[PDB]
């Protein structure tokens, strides 16, 4: 009569995942933003679990857990959770990779635009009551707004996200560059874009620079000040992956001395985001967004009732072979 | 030893147009928003003129010119002239309809994008101070983005920035329809588009309405309390056309009521555009912009030279026939 | 009683026109070649034609109608109708111009397909029992075969079948070039594709050149001995518009001596084609269709209803007002 | 003094990988067919071999060879190695994965629009003597070319190929569905494709399927007399992957009886095709090319040149580390 606990941790909604794991899991939320905001009872006897990006878990945070048998990212980005520990201690971490692949890479031309059109600036520019009655006020006011076509967009990660906001890239006129090391040479002949060996032939040619990488053990801060000034002259950064990737003290201080002309940022080194904190207090020419990229209606319950599913499979079957999006299974043991 | 007179009515610059009329026209600036503010010595003696959207010119502001012979507005639209009154005083009209075609298409997939993906409304928000910690409150404050794939998008004149628009939306996954009633039949096969027969039909089918047409003697007011009615419940405005096509009181009130989920306005029934002034005062889910979907540096230099060479063309040569691009040669005699 | 005649004159098939002009006119069929094997009683008292493309309509046949008022093409060209003098006899003639564009769209990338890849040949060469067991034979037979990417495209006339061939190769890797002197400027800019001003410049620059203009009073021999000289050393030719626009016997020639690799015909200056009779008798390296580019059971359908539809509408209406695509009202009188 | 020796097993022609090998390798050829025609000094003292398609290496072939470290497939497909058995011998195997993507993929193009707009079949009846005179005629030489958009493009393996496949098809109004069951979910989104979980389903919604998966253990005889029944009534057959796919004798029945409209083949069981010969002797609506696909001279040169810098790379370096394409790391021991 006893069914296995499974505790959403970073929130508090499960009217989405309850249908579906109705008859075969207690399902509780924590609605916590760290390991110390846990009960007892989750991390002792919690066997699965659903978290999205707001809570990160260390070996330390793992290893509180005393019958945890997965875990599942309400998302495809699992930089916040320590795989390979999570592996050693013979825990299962699964993502959701697919919901959002769209709705990020639409968000992506969202932010390119606005910064090549300043349409966000020109908006705020009316809010602030800037009066533009003449031909020589639009072009001052909606100075460095520039034409898109022969510019060049270089990609850094060239995954479901990066092909699709290269294929909307090329719609526009823009030539496509991407710099991904991981993937095998044929990839660029396919989609017919042309194709870097390092980082900085990337940074070299680009024109507007867009982020769509993991954050992993070896692109921390792959933006710094050192390839920052690997970067053109009054070139755009884009960032709809993850802040770990930017140091923020880095671009700041270029925005400020004009080598970067504009930045539109998802995703920051700390979130939730704010203009009053942080390295880029005072940076100019800054588009934010609080980490939306991801959301429509039907890519949140898309991904909810797969991650849903995800853990009835584990209940249910066999760990890792009914998981249809393990990211650790060689880690586990 | 005495040339002709060229006057710029709407502006003071002249520097792009001046090596290309040196030797050809002696020109000189108004600053003019309306004919009453034009020296007496231009009505009288000028013999072209140079203009922007800035002023207009009615039979009655074009009687009061002795000397002139042509019109070149630096720009596509001449909806600002009276051109068959123009013909009639024997005043040839020309455009410049090439220059700001993919920057419009650009800045209204901005705006397109700014709707669904609420980016600009998300900075807002981060500006105002909201803090958007959760993943609950992500939702809220982006609560209204949607999926773009599926969605239709429908056209309202299918010329040279409509097209440039269709296949932009089309590689976000937009099904695109069209109505352009001028255009004959088998443009849409060409562009691999639907077409519709009535307005009524382009409304009633649409998520997203976006106007790409000239304002013209049959379709001022063409979105109006009627029209408005026939729209899908929800469904965004976005116009980057010409403010004289929306009834903004309609509009207005349809984003108060909700019947129309949000609206991006890059012109405006009376321009400048003010958020204090106007129908559009208190109007929710209102984006603006001041006139500047045309502007790239390039752009402005294009259109200004292709002008000037216009003019050239006019003094140097025959009118109506040295002219690439008179709009008015059935009513020039 | 009596009802209007209605003839069909080059075929014999009317079913699909038979249940849209039934209660309209009397449809007879003449299974013609010229005007010298039409019966007498359709030259004296037809009221409107159907006709194709295989035969000619001069003055002189013109004038032997005493009651015709309408001609309607079955098809987009009507080069093979004296337009002029029809317009002058009070004779409306009117065509059906988008129910086989992306047919012949089609048809003209498998073609220009056929020339790069030689797959055609290469099926020929299997047929003639050539035995192709080696790496070096394999290059052997389908030596000429070239890389597409990189590749200009060059296209005279750029209408329905130019833009939808334009649109399509792109998706190859081609460069797009396009010379249409009729168009105004601003349209490569919608479509993001290069224009020239001279056929000079088109022929120059374009590795494989492609024809989709309308036969007119001035592009008879368009490709001739004079401008195929200014083709490249080694261009392919294809021709799915009309055989009128091409020189054949300085086509052969070129063909003969190498000037030009390889050409691919859906028409010819004398149609019915045969190898066995022509210019092109023995013309190597020759790709011919009996002018099919146009041909699918739906586009054939999709224009024979079209054009009995016109045929109604001349009858129970008023010419040319009720008429959908009149390609003479300029010169009905 | 004394160098290594390298092998190019099936050919003759040695010219492109002289200058990258010479200093590095002594360089000699067997032009053999089979394992029975190399030279007893070739099989004994041979470290590395160049090989393309005509000669097949089973565990017994490998076992012959006695100090051979590295085989080079100059080209993507490698299933004429048997490559687990060339890792347990301790043998490299390589590919050259990207020469030739978007040539196979222009010529599979190709002949999907021969199939659609029967040019090729077209071209022949012309060779033949056809005449066609009068448009019934021209319908019946070209019965069953059909209308393209609206037609579903079903892609058996979504690789290099299959994408190039998939986006070329897209522009000419393709429904494009894809079966590739080693891909993790979301790259049909990226690209903005419909994926399917079976080959059933697969064949069940396709107007046309064409083959771009390796052939590997598992999906011999892929096409067969039992999944050929699973295929709509009339579709379309295209394969430039392997003939190994396809069971003739079902295809040859499936053509004869009219199940499969028509079928193009650049790759065929056994190799090199006869139409005198083998199971398709006699089968109707066949166009076949003798395994031409993947040539150009760009691509022949492009690959040779790769496969030379593999073999240098080998004998310079360690193996596998030095190596960019080894296939069978895992095997390798
Ligand atoms: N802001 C948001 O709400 C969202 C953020 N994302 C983020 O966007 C990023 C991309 O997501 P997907 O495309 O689904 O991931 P993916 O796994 O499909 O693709 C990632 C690609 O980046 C490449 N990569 C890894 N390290 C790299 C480096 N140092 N340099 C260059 N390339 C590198 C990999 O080879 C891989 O091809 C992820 O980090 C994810 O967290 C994704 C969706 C929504
Ligand atoms: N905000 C800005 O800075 C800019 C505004 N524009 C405006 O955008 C509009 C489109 O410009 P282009 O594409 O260059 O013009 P265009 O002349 O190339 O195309 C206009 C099309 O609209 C169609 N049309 C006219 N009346 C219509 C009606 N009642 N319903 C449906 N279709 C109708 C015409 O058939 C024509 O095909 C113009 O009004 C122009 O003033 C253009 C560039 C920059
Ligand atoms: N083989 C077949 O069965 C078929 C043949 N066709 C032919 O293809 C041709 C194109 O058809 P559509 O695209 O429907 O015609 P369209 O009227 O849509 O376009 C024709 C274009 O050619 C341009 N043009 C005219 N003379 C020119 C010259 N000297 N140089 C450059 N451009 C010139 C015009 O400006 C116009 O834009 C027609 O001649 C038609 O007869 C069309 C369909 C099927
Ligand atoms: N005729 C010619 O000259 C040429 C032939 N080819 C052939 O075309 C084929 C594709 O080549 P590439 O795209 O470079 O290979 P690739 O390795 O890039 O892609 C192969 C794809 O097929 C999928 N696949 C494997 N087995 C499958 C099955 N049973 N059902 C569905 N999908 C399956 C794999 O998941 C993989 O994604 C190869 O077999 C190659 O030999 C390639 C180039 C030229
Ligand atoms: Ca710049
Ligand atoms: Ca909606
Ligand atoms: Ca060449
Ligand atoms: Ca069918």
């Amino acid at each position: 009569s006893h069914m296995p606990l499974v505790a959403l941790l970073d929130g508090r909604d499960c009217t989405v995942e309850m249908p579906i794991l109705k008859d075969v899991a207690t399902v509780a939320f924590c609605d916590a933003q760290s390991t110390q905001e846990i009960h007892e009872k989750v991390l002792n006897e919690a066997v699965g679990a659903l978290m999205y990006h707001t809570i990160t878990l260390t070996r330390e945070d793992l290893e509180k857990f005393k019958a945890l048998r997965i875990i599942v990212r309400i998302g495809s980005g699992f930089d916040n959770i320590d795989i390979k520990s999570a592996g050693d201690l013979g825990i299962a971490v699964c993502n959701v990779p697919a919901a959002s692949v769209e709705e990020t890479a639409d968000s992506t031309l969202c932010h390119i635009l606005n910064l090549y059109r300043r349409a966000t600036w020109l908006h705020q520019a009316l809010r602030e009551g800037t009066r533009v009655q003449s031909v020589e006020q639009i072009r001052e006011v909606a100075s460095g707004a520039a034409r898109i076509r022969g510019e060049t967009l270089g990609i850094i990660g060239l995954g479901r996200v990066g092909q699709a906001v290269a294929l909307r890239a090329k719609a526009f006129g823009f030539n496509v560059l991407f710099y991904d090391p991981y993937l095998s040479d044929g990839v660029e002949r396919a989609l017919g874009l042309q194709r870097v060996s390092t980082l900085q032939d990337l940074l070299f040619h680009s024109d507007c620079v867009t982020l769509h990488c993991g954050l992993n053990e070896h692109n921390h801060h792959l933006i710094n000040d050192f390839t920052v000034k690997q970067m053109r002259q009054g070139a755009f950064l884009v960032n709809t992956a993850r802040g770990g990737l930017v140091d923020e003290k880095a671009l700041a201080q270029a925005l400020k001395e004009g080598r970067i002309r504009g930045a539109a940022l998802d995703v920051h080194e700390s979130e939730p985001f704010s203009f009053s904190q942080g390295p880029l207090k005072d940076a100019p020419n800054l588009i934010c967004t609080p980490h939306a990229a991801w959301y429509s209606e039907q890519a949140s319950i898309e991904m909810r009732e797969e991650a849903a599913r995800e853990i009835r499979r584990a209940i249910t079957g066999r760990i890792p072979d009914s998981l249809k999006n393990c990211v650790n299974k060689d880690h586990l043991t």
